[PDB]
């Protein structure tokens, strides 16, 4: 599909068993979901934006769906004001940006 | 232009006549650059991020060239990370998210 830009580009999530929303994001890096008790190991991380820095805790090898296409790869999860989908996992749904 | 996300898709754009590297944010709301020099008034405010908040300069009715194609919009200049191109202006140029 074709999303435009006038709203946010809120889309349905599945991860963990569990449905979200989240953004899909072209200016993040990563992946940032909101605070979740997903099973397994983890390691602390920072990740920085505008006002600074905040601490997450970095999953690998999370499945998530994002309009009915799957991706795997790493998530954080932490007191994050939103829920965006980074370019790691855009690109294994095919996303571009078109102009 | 068709652009992929396998990197950051950093764009050159020229506002008051100086070229510039900006990133292409699909999640930004607003267009935030780092701290420059504009011309005109402008009128302090407050933006928040994943971080927290910071305080900047808004520019209205700007004319900026993204990649070759002109928007004129609000502008804020702060002490982001890196200059982002939000929604406000990404909708000028016809830009789409496309999967
Ligand atoms: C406490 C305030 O509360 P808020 O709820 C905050 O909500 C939001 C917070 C963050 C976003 C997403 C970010 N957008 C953003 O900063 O946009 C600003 C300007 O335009 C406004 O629109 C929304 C906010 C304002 C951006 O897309 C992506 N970021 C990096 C960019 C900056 C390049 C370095 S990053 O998230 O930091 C990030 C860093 C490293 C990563 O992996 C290593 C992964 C992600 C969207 C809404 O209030 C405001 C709505």
């Amino acid at each position: 599909p074709q999303i435009t830009l006038w709203k946010r580009p809120l889309v349905t999530i599945k991860i963990g068993g569990q449905l979200k929303e989240a953004l899909l994001d072209t200016g993040a890096d990563d992946t940032v979901l909101e605070e979740m008790n997903l099973p397994g190991r983890w390691k602390p991380k920072m990740i920085g934006g505008i006002g600074g820095f905040i601490k997450v805790r970095q999953y690998d090898q999370i499945l998530i769906e994002i309009c009915g296409h799957k991706a795997i790869g790493t998530v954080l999860v932490g007191p994050t004001p939103v829920n965006v989908i980074g370019r790691n996992l855009l690109t294994q749904i095919g996303c571009t940006l078109n102009f």
